[PDB]
């Protein structure tokens, strides 16, 4: 006479977890112009 | 004489769920010049 008994349960919760980080630099330039007549 | 009956049906919606968050940090400095002529 053969039973099988279960003692503890364990859970693996099937996740997935991301982690970014970066940096930037920039440099703008600008030659502009004004012609006024009046 | 063998047959089979049902009892009940479980679904297992295969569907993948996401989410994301983020946090951005800046800084911009600008020295304009100007030589106006009239």
């Amino acid at each position: 006479i053969v039973g099988v008994g279960m003692e503890k349960l364990i859970i693996s919760t099937n996740e997935h977890a991301s982690t970014d980080q970066g940096k930037t630099v920039s440099r703008a330039t600008t030659n502009s112009k004004t012609e006024s007549n009046t």
